[PDB]
């Protein structure tokens, strides 16, 4: 009989940077 | 004979914090 | 034998949105 399955993978890559801010306040 | 591969691993951390927003109005 | 690793997972989730940006003009 073959073995059981191998350990599970390494985590994923980090994910994108977020959005923009938003405008800071009025001069 | 080896076994099959395992399962994929988890989701990766979270990305980074955007870029500042504009600047405001006048 | 166990068999091979398994693939990384999926990419994580976009970081949360930036700072607010500065002040408005004069």
């Amino acid at each position: 009989p073959p073995g059981p399955p191998g350990p599970p993978g390494p985590p994923g890559p980090p994910g994108p940077p977020g959005p923009p801010g938003p405008p800071g306040p009025p001069g």
